[PDB]
């Protein structure tokens, strides 16, 4: 799986686990429980430092299996002894001889207890481990410190807070109030992000500040956090900014001399815990007002609360929904294509038969306005393709806003069929590319249907589709996708078999904030035609002239969709809903300025194959 590859990678984190586990064998704890083990690295760590007894556990089966042979092949299997099972069911001699002198644990994620370590903890002190200090218990980490900070990052805000009030022609309506899932039991307390790379950056609205700390080595104090009243905070605005989100990062002390950080502010690259600001009536925070907040740790999530900044519907949409109604070209894009499809057919009805609308299917995922802008364009019959009723209810609203009578707008399901028995479509509207960065499953098909769905000049949008590609070398997507040698795991032999398991095509990329270096300018790879299904290749060749001399590792891709010749939406824009992805190769090549390369593109239904011929 993809964190434990640029985790392997990273020596110095490596050299930091293995300087303290050395140190707390080195000082009696010869007994040893690694709780999370992956691969076993820090069990090897434990036993070759110089401990008599190691046993691991680990919960995924693959994992188990993969550490299984690790172990083997490093010639450890005698000594550790790998359990397939979560910490919380391990029983007292049936599975472990004796309760340990040490816990090591790495079961933490960017807002520090969502991987359960509490409760691991209070399990490990009440039954795996020795009495603590009054031959005794120990933890590591032994404890730990949680950081905040108060930022603006438009990225984060185009994902959490719709933005406008007015798009396309439509009016958004004040009693239809939009919120993310991170709103609020919530769902998703807090989203997790790569802060040092986050596309346009952020700015630091207050300093620095503690939230909360932690010491794994106290029984009471774990218990208690389950009970434990919620933490008023107050923080101080040291800079003029718009308010977006609350930044939280952590600090593990493994033991007094050594620790880790997962700040953005480290040279390696972690995620932080991102808590969206949302739900105020003014964002805007100016030097002297205060950002409040409730801080409680006791629904197994670290939760920041009810944020205030002191100095009538609710609709929950996906972060991809609210980024989608924020990507104003995109709905500009489609206002104009339909308008001049509507003037070609009927320009009368444009804002022969008066009691005949033009017909107009969106078939998009989920949540969509394209009904309604298209509705108020002329004397037109929208029919939406939502599901959830809260979606309905929203669309309800805004048609009501925006002057339309009762059951203008329609709700097709509540196959593709014709809007009528005797009638055809005069646009429908096909969902082509998913928020991945691939292409929808099926949409050939779906193109190939409607085709025969349409009015004699009626159109699909996107008309078609044209997929770019461009030449990299990466070293981060390299050590993000392989275990680059021995040298890193400090001589353990982990990357041969780890690495049995490499993806061919990374997604939910934003290629934008990505380290890489071009190799080629932009070329073409596939053209999709929607209108005309005869007119797609399923083989073609590209001939690509390389500009830099490198190492290609990947060819990132995106996609032109074009609504019309004259207008088209872009994968890749700042205002993209939809992230990017990339091929990535395996066996990475040496390429020189002023060579032609050629690419081999076969092309399935939905399965796109990238290779070098070379």
């Amino acid at each position: 799986e993809r964190w434990h590859f640029i985790m392997l990678n990273d020596t110095k984190r490596n050299t930091i686990y293995n300087a303290a586990i050395q140190k707390a064998v080195c000082l009696g704890s010869k007994s040893v429980l690694d709780i999370g083990a992956g691969t076993g690295i820090l069990s090897m760590f434990a036993k070759k430092a110089g401990a008599h007894s190691v046993y691991a556990c680990e919960l995924s089966k693959t994992m188990y299996e993969l550490a299984c042979d690790v172990v083997a092949a490093n010639k450890m299997e005698a000594g550790i002894k790998l359990l397939h099972t979560k910490s919380l069911d391990i029983e007292i001699p049936k599975h472990i001889p004796e309760r340990v002198s040490l816990v090591v644990t790495e079961t933490v994620d960017a807002g520090l207890f969502g991987e359960g370590i509490v409760e691991s903890l209070i399990h490990a002190w009440e039954h795996l481990l020795l009495q603590p200090k009054t031959k005794y218990g120990k933890v590591i980490p032994a404890s730990a410190v949680i950081f905040g900070m108060a930022v603006e990052c438009a990225e984060i805000r185009r994902h959490h807070r719709v933005g406008i009030k007015d798009i396309a022609g439509i009016h958004l309506p004040t009693n239809v109030k939009f919120q993310s899932p991170a709103y609020s039991e919530t769902i998703e307390p807090y989203t997790t992000e790569k802060m040092s790379r986050v596309p346009g950056g952020y700015l630091a609205l207050t300093e620095c500040f503690e939230i909360m700390t932690v010491d794994f080595n106290n029984l009471q104090e774990l218990k208690s956090l389950a009970t434990k009243k919620p933490d008023k905070i107050g923080i101080p605005v040291i800079k003029e900014g718009i308010l977006d989100a609350i930044m939280v990062w952590f600090v593990l002390q493994l033991d007094d001399e050594h620790s880790l950080s997962t700040s953005p502010s480290e040279e390696t690259c972690w995620e932080q815990a991102v808590y969206p600001v949302q739900d105020l009536a003014d964002y805007w925070i100016k030097p002297g007002d205060h950002v409040m907040m409730e801080v409680s740790c006791q629904d197994c999530y670290l939760r920041i609360q009810s944020i205030s900044v002191l100095g009538e519907q609710t609709c929950i949409l996906e972060s991809t929904e609210i980024a989608l109604l924020n990507n104003i070209p995109y709905h500009e894009g489609f206002k104009m294509a339909m308008s001049k499809v509507l003037s070609s057919l009927t320009p009368e009805k444009l804002y022969q038969n008066i009691l005949e609308p033009f017909y107009v299917l969106d078939v998009s995922e989920g949540f969509s306005v394209l009904p309604v802008i298209a509705g108020t364009l002329g004397q037109v019959k929208p029919y939406s393709s939502v599901e959830k009723d809260q979606h309905r209810i929203a669309l309800d609203l805004i048609s009501e806003a925006n002057h339309f009578p009762k059951e203008t707008l329609e709700f097709w399901l509540r196959m593709l069929q014709r809007p009528k028995s005797d009638k055809l479509w005069s646009i429908i509207i096909l969902d082509v590319i998913e928020p991945s960065g691939l292409i929808q499953q099926e949409i050939m098909e779906k193109a190939a249907i409607s085709r025969c769905l349409l009015q004699s000049g009626g159109k699909i949008f996107p008309q078609y589709v044209l997929m770019f590609g461009l030449l990299v070398e990466s070293q981060t997507l390299l050590e993000e996708n392989a275990v680059q040698g021995t040298e890193r795991t400090l001589g353990l032999n982990i990357a041969p078999f780890i690495n049995q398991f490499q993806v061919p095509i990374r997604v939910f990329l934003d290629l934008s904030s990505l380290p890489c270096i071009p190799l080629s300018k932009p070329v073409e790879l596939l053209r999709l035609d929607l209108m005309t299904p005869y007119l797609n290749t399923s083989n073609r060749e590209v001939k690509v002239y390389v500009c830099k001399s490198g190492r290609l590792t990947a060819i990132p891709f995106w996609y032109h969709m074009y609504l019309d010749e004259e207008i088209r939406l872009d994968t890749s824009s700042e205002a993209s809903h939809w992230k990017q992805a990339a091929v990535v190769l395996d066996n990475p090549i040496q390429v020189e300025m002023g060579e032609e390369l050629v690419l081999s593109i076969q092309h399935h239904k939905s399965n796109v194959s990238i290779t070098v011929k070379q």
